[PDB]
């Protein structure tokens, strides 16, 4: 229904998603010199079982690591949160050459692609399908992924996608620790925000990290070959899936730092 094309893309999701146009919209352009710092910003913890991996599915705009998130194995406190956090997916976003990809840009600054781990409030909510349309119901860090040297890190991920070549697939993926893949230090942006595609509700609390992460030129040309058609259909490549930046409309990022 929607995607990231011309008729079905980000410019024309407010006909079916009305809250495209809201005052939560997110990713944003973090302008520095406008960001508050706030003293009472705890460090950001993150406790990841490697257990927790579960799949990778081929969700046609993208591709989704899920993990188990039955209970607390898996969990991001600290920052601006008084509750837990449950981790529940990490995903990526890209554009359709190195210049773009980033959803989050900073000063301007486009990065060449995201990621994204996000995590769901468990000590509110009992399930993703609950906290998922509550204003405190998610918590996402979003990691800016620059150009440069291939990242070693990604290998387990990239290997996977060879068994998902096309939309609806999924596989087993176990045993990784996505906090293997966050930058050294986890000083951040913080501001109250959204999904940044549909149903784009605004009930995501965003961590951005200041440090970026690499990633190689050839690494993303793997994330664009994935498929987006179904087995057996002529093959439509995932050239890209970053939104737009939104505008702020008044909300205020704080800065950890
Ligand atoms: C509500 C269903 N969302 C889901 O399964 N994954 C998801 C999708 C998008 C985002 S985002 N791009 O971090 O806003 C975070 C999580
Ligand atoms: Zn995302």
């Amino acid at each position: 229904d929607w995607g990231y094309d011309d008729k079905n893309g980000p410019e024309q999701w407010s006909k079916l998603y009305p809250i495209a146009n809201g005052n939560n919209q997110s990713p944003v352009d973090i302008k520095t010199s406008e960001t508050k710092h706030d003293t009472s910003l705890k460090p950001i913890s993150v406790s990841y079982n490697p257990a927790t991996a579960k799949e990778i599915i081929n969700v046609g705009h993208s591709f989704h690591v899920n993990f188990e998130d039955n209970d607390n194995r898996s969990v991001l406190k600290g920052g601006p949160f008084s509750d837990s956090y449950r981790l529940f997916q990490f995903h990526f976003h890209w554009g359709s050459t190195n210049e773009h990809g980033s959803e989050h840009t900073v000063d301007g600054v486009k990065y060449s692609a995201e990621l994204h781990v996000a995590h769901w409030n468990s000590a509110k909510y009992s399930s993703l399908a609950e906290a998922a349309s509550k204003a405190d119901g998610l918590a996402v860090i979003g990691v800016l992924m620059k150009v440069g040297e291939a990242n070693p890190k990604l290998q387990k991920v990239l290997d996977a996608l060879q068994a998902i070549k096309t939309k609806g697939k999924r596989a087993p993926f176990t045993n990784f620790d996505p906090s293997t893949l966050l930058p050294s230090s986890l000083d951040f942006w913080t501001y109250p925000g959204s999904l940044t595609h549909p149903p784009l509700y605004e009930s995501v609390t965003w961590i951005i990290c200041k440090e970026s992460i690499s990633v190689s030129s050839e690494q993303l040309a793997q994330f664009r070959s994935l498929l987006s058609n179904v087995e057996g259909d002529n093959a439509v490549p995932m050239q890209h899936n970053n939104r737009p930046t939104q505008p702020l409309k008044g909300r205020t990022v704080r800065a950890s730092f």
